[PDB]
DNA sequence: CGGCAGCGCAC
DNA sequence: GTGCGG
DNA sequence: GCCG
């Protein structure tokens, strides 16, 4: 769907982008609902009022919006920080957000060779900037398939009947993609377990991880794994890999949480919770039990879905394709 | 105004 | 406990 | 930033 309030959106993005790297991630959220709102309108927006109209554009928003349209040009972007440039090339690193972005600044750092010279690094940062460039590009799906591929191939060398996902945007059918999440589980509900760990050995001793993340994170009964992977073959360049093992009975959320987009999974929340339900990777359930002071003192239950579908139903939704979760 | 999810990790 | 990314 |  053509935007029809480019030079509007263009505009807004930037301002979008310039409040996210300054912490305002409150504000740099409220914008992103309003951009996308613009961008799908069927028409150029041409009043105040009509701005208004749409969900996601309060009366600040329309200002903006109007302004842009009648004279072109958004006065709020000419007093932006001279920093921001900057603050987005250090948050660029893995690892990095606005927080160890602005102490490099004030650090007087201004270069990516600043802070590989005088910077101090986390082991997560480190790996980050080494692998800056390689990170910063989006592959394309077809190389991200030979990433699934891979780590499948040496999955099912413990357990044939072991189930592979690569979710992210690339279940979401994009031409090119960030980075690869290949979510694991097991039909017969158990022999999951055991599996992670010799996956990666397995991984590491075929020289495909080259770097570690977080070696293993443990979220109840999903286990996580954050790192870095590179195809054999000369030109390959090193790609993001996370990979996720969970129960059976979690994957149906696991491979909707994972498949996202971030926004989508924002919005199903929000909906959950309008019907007193709650959703994370783990599970849809009923809400939690808090007291007088409206607290938790007791988690809800858990309410099966064997399918994504069984998700969508119980939330008394109809059933969205992966390819329409980008919002 | 408070909520916009809750999480586990490195540090 | 904070920063960060999923 | 927007929403209720
Ligand atoms: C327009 As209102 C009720 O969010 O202040
Ligand atoms: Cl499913
Ligand atoms: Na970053
Ligand atoms: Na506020
Ligand atoms: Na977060």
């Amino acid at each position: 769907a053509t935007n029809h309030n480019l030079h509007i959106t263009e505009k807004l993005e930037v301002l979008a982008k310039a409040y996210s790297v300054q912490g305002d991630k409150w504000r740099a959220l409220g914008y992103a609902k309003a951009i996308n709102a613009l961008k799908s309108f069927h028409k150029p927006v041409t009043s105040y009022q009509e701005a208004c109209s749409i969900p996601g554009i309060g009366k600040r928003m329309a200002e903006k919006i109007i302004e842009i349209l009648e004279s072109g040009h958004l006065r709020k972007l000419d007093h932006i920080s001279e920093s921001v440039p900057v603050l987005e090339l250090f948050s660029n690193i893995w690892g990095a957000g606005t927080k160890t972005a602005q102490m490099w600044y004030q650090q007087g750092f201004r270069s990516l060779e600043d802070i590989r010279s005088q910077a101090s690094l986390t082991t997560q940062q480190a790996i980050g900037l080494k692998h800056y460039s390689d990170f910063l590009e989006r592959m394309p799906r077809e190389e991200a398939t030979e990433i699934e591929q891979t780590v499948q191939k040496a999955a099912q060398a413990f357990n044939s009947g072991l189930l592979c996902v690569a979710c992210g945007s690339y279940r979401r059918g994009k031409a090119t993609c960030g980075d690869v999440d290949v979510l694991i589980t097991h039909p017969d509900g158990r022999s999951h377990r055991g599996i992670f760990s010799r996956l990666l050995d397995s991984l590491r001793q075929e020289g495909f991880l080259t770097d570690d993340l977080v070696s293993q994170e443990e979220n109840g009964q999903q286990q996580k794994y954050l790192g870095v992977c590179r195809l054999p073959g000369p030109g390959r360049r090193h790609r993001r890999l996370d990979i996720i093992v969970v129960p059976y009975s979690e994957f149906a959320c696991a491979l909707l949480y994972f498949t996202g987009s971030a926004h989508f999974n924002r919005s199903m929340r929000a909906l959950a919770k309008t019907k007193g339900m709650s959703l994370s990777e783990h599970a849809l359930s009923t809400a939690v039990v808090r007291n007088t002071h409206g607290c938790k003192v007791g988690p809800g239950r858990v309410l099966p879905t064997p399918t994504e579908k069984d998700v969508f139903r119980l939330l008394g939704l109809p059933y969205r394709e992966p390819a329409e979760r980008d919002w």
